[PDB]
């Protein structure tokens, strides 16, 4: 955790705090996700959600028996842009893509606030 990811979101949105902001939100956005994304953010967290499914059927992950959820990376921010560390093994560097590609995608979405705390029969 969460932990680096919560950190990566700051630093491209360094007003929010994310586990308050981006959690809960929508179809996809926190714990589990299915239906149709309700906006682009949520397709943000849609598309998350898959990078992590994908991590755990990776060989480099699987061995290292890995947790997306737990996997350990590192990462720096620098003038709000997010750079992966190279010293990442595969497996780590694909989970720091993962959390890169939502920081990101969730720079330059519209933030629709009545799709937080959805109700999940809306998914
Ligand atoms: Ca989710």
């Amino acid at each position: 955790x969460l932990w680096q990811f919560n950190g990566m979101i700051k630093c491209k949105i360094p007003s929010s705090e994310p586990l308050l902001d981006f959690n809960n939100y929508g179809c996809y956005c926190g714990l589990g996700g299915s239906g149709t994304p309700v906006d682009d953010l949520d397709r943000c967290c849609q598309t998350h959600d898959n990078c992590y499914k994908q991590a755990k059927k990776l060989d480099s992950c699987k061995v290292l028996v890995d947790n997306p959820y737990t996997n350990n990376y590192s990462y720096s921010c620098s003038n709000n842009e997010i750079t992966c560390s190279s010293e990442n093994n595969a497996c780590e560097a694909f989970i720091c893509n993962c959390d890169r590609n939502a920081a990101i995608c969730f720079s330059k979405v519209p933030y629709n606030k009545e799709h937080k705390n959805l109700d999940k029969k809306n998914c």
